[PDB]
């Protein structure tokens, strides 16, 4: 069982509420799981090109049914890094994200790392009744740490990082998914070391049943 | 008045349908007031950094009361583009925003360029109740061309740059936003031309009333 650790903070475990959680994640899951290989992709320090128009006119040489060696250099590096990404993921079985959220939603390279990894004929394909994802065998987890509360009612409907990561991962074929909230810390200051232990506790049970 | 034209597509208006419909928009919204001062802002060739590190530490001497010169070089070069920027977003009273939808939301230099634009004490400022918006007399249009239909009914609840991007504006105090879909192409091929007249014809009526 291969499992990608992938993590979305600048800080580490000492400085963020969701590498904390996801840490001791991890950790639990290791000594549960001591043969499982356990890849650490940071996405603050992997090269995660955007789709841009070197992107666009590289496809469009493929499309053309011309190689590699058709691309300029910067087209070879950015196609390179995509594929490279995108066999990592599509080659693991088990998937955990950790992000944060930043004004109700994700960093951005989560968005850029989503669109390395949903890849037409890769990781769906489309149909008569529309496009249906090729991932089988696949889980995943998402721990997110907010400073509101977005887990449960009315503000669910503006948690967009949590919401929108789902939805491409159900899109993939990854329909079972775990989520875990560290939650209410900026809205609940003095009860923010009891969030965490909480979240973590939550995280230690569930790398017994991941 | 200064409208910021914000594009998020690396193609230009001859092979992009949000483009041509933002193009169109624009381009009737100069002749019906001449006078306004309209910027483009092209995501794609502007420096727009993403809240890494660097930027973490650079926030960190600022609370610590230090100054620009206590940053590194690549902190300053960082927070020197995010302030251009935020500046140049406070400062105009029109956003129009054009993007294409990839997986089910926006490029993520959209991303990297609200997390340049919603800044604490700048456009928006903690209350009792919680945050809310500083910028007021500011006007907003969301262009966005989709493969598929999702400006209403059930798959509405998936388009998540749309929604994602309505609520940032709203929450920095934008509440005022109008939106044009170019939808249905890549559903409908054949269609596809007369989609594109029909959303170039809604932006230029709505560029007189803007
Ligand atoms: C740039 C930035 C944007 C943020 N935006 C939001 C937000 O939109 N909603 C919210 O509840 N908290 C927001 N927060 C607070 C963080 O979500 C909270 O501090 C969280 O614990 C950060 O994750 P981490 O501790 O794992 O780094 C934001 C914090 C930063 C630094
Ligand atoms: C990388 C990529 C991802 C896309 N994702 C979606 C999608 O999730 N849903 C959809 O309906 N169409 C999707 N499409 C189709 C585009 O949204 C459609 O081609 C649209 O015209 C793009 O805007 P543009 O023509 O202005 O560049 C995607 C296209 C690309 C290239
Ligand atoms: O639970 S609360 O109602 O108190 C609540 C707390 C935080 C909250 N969002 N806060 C931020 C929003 C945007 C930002 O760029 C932030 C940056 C730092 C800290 C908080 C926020 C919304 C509601
Ligand atoms: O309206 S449809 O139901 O036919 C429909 C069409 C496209 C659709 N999404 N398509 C894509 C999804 C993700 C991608 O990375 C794409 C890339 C190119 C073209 C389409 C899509 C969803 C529904």
């Amino acid at each position: 069982t291969k499992v990608l650790f992938i993590t979305a903070n600048p800080n580490s475990a000492e400085g963020s509420f969701g590498m904390a959680v996801g840490e001791a994640f991890i950790e639990a899951y290791k000594n549960e799981h001591p043969q499982d290989e356990v890849v650490t992709i940071d996405l603050f320090n992997t090269t995660v090109p955007a789709i841009d128009a070197d992107v666009f006119a590289a496809w469009g040489k493929f499309a053309a049914g011309e190689g590699f060696e058709a691309l300029t250099e910067v087209q070879q590096q950015k196609v390179a890094a995509m594929n490279t990404n995108l066999e990592t993921f599509m080659n693991a079985d088990r998937y955990v994200f950790v992000t944060p959220m930043w004004n109700f939603s994700y960093p951005p390279v989560v968005k850029a790392y989503l669109d390395n990894v949903a890849i037409a004929g890769k990781t769906f394909k489309y149909t008569e009744n529309g496009p249906v994802g090729l991932l089988e065998g696949k889980k995943a987890l998402h721990i997110q740490a907010t400073g509101g509360v977005y887990s449960e009612g009315a503000y669910a409907a503006v948690d967009f990082g949590r919401n929108h990561l789902k939805t491409v991962l159900g899109f993939v074929g990854v329909n079972d998914t775990e989520y875990i909230a560290v939650e209410g810390m900026n809205a609940n200051p003095e009860k923010a070391q009891e969030i965490k232990e909480a979240a973590i506790a939550n995280a230690r049970e569930l790398a017994k049943r991941f």
